[PDB]
């Protein structure tokens, strides 16, 4: 079915849950043998979010090459994604060795540092231009060198050196703030936004290595950036738009990460964001809205 009528049916009919269920019951299920190694208990946020051992990114260490991080790879697309948890108090260093070896040029934040009251990740960027952090483990230092705050997210110019070869690179770090600690948000025209910012900074092109998404665990949030964008594209794409069917799509991204859309409102969220996004992209857009 099309995506807009099909959604009004499962509104009417009030079964985003068995849409949802069959989903969970459909995805793939491949071995995460190394996520669960004994050596590797303090570099998981989640013991039952795990990357699957066939799509993992290796660090390019020979003492331990683990972090909890997964190559999302869509072919018809053409686009690549790294999936993610929110860094750990001991594997910040981790972290940036990843942004640096897989040649990323941004990272995309989904939650805030606390929320509900916990710590959802670690502070793991400076907050002050002359307070620089020193990765000791991964011999990487990373400056803060602006900060622009709107309205529902912040965006970051970070420098990067490996302290190693004294090399630098410039890193953006688009940081979405407004996602409400309970449920979804109302209506997807912030997100959508945020997704266009992403992109207007080269930050998903090819000419970059993956993008790198985080939320706490990695796959509720940051699944439904993926998703959205990847639909879009796909519809962009394709002789005919209405044969983009995200529940196939998610299903295909499911193969690289288990767990993607954590709750039936972040499926119906999903949907609403690429229904919505669509009509903006448009044939049936002004030319005037790229800058709206
Ligand atoms: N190309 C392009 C494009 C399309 C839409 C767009 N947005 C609509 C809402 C504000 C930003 C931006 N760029």
């Amino acid at each position: 079915m099309e995506m807009e009528k099909e959604f009004e049916q499962i509104d009417k009919s009030g079964s985003w849950a068995a849409i949802y269920q069959d989903i969970r019951h459909e995805a793939s299920d491949f071995p995460s043998r190394v996520a669960k190694l004994p050596k590797n208990k303090n570099r998981n946020r989640y013991r039952d979010v795990s990357p699957f051992d066939h799509s993992r990114i290796k660090l390019h260490q020979e003492d331990n090459d683990y972090i909890n991080a997964s190559l999302i790879k869509m072919e018809e697309a053409q686009r690549s994604y790294i999936l993610t948890q929110g860094p750990l108090p001991n594997t910040v260093g981790h972290f940036w060795e990843m942004v640096w070896e897989q040649k990323s040029r941004g990272v995309v934040m989904l939650n805030r540092v606390m929320e509900k009251g916990s710590l959802k990740c670690a502070q793991y960027w400076p907050q002050k231009e002359e307070k620089e952090m020193i990765f000791e483990d991964t011999n990487l230092k990373l400056t803060l060198i602006s900060e622009d705050i709107k309205s529902y997210y912040t965006v970051r110019q970070l420098e990067l050196e490996n302290l190693t070869t004294q090399e630098t690179r410039e890193i953006l770090h688009f940081h979405y703030t407004t996602w409400p600690d309970f449920g979804v948000p109302e209506s997807p025209a912030s997100f959508l936004n945020f997704l266009f910012k992403v992109r207007e900074s080269g930050s998903l092109s090819p000419e970059h290595g993956p993008v790198v998404v985080h939320c706490s665990a990695g796959i509720g949030r940051s699944g439904t950036f993926c998703l959205a964008d990847t639909c879009l594209l796909l519809m962009d794409k394709r002789k005919d738009p209405s044969s983009v069917d995200i529940k196939k799509v998610l299903l295909e991204m499911r193969k690289f990460r288990m767990g993607l859309i954590q709750t039936a409102d972040q499926l119906r969220f999903s949907y609403l964001a690429v229904i919505e996004g669509a009509k903006f992209i448009m044939g049936d857009s002004s030319v005037q809205d790229q800058w709206k």
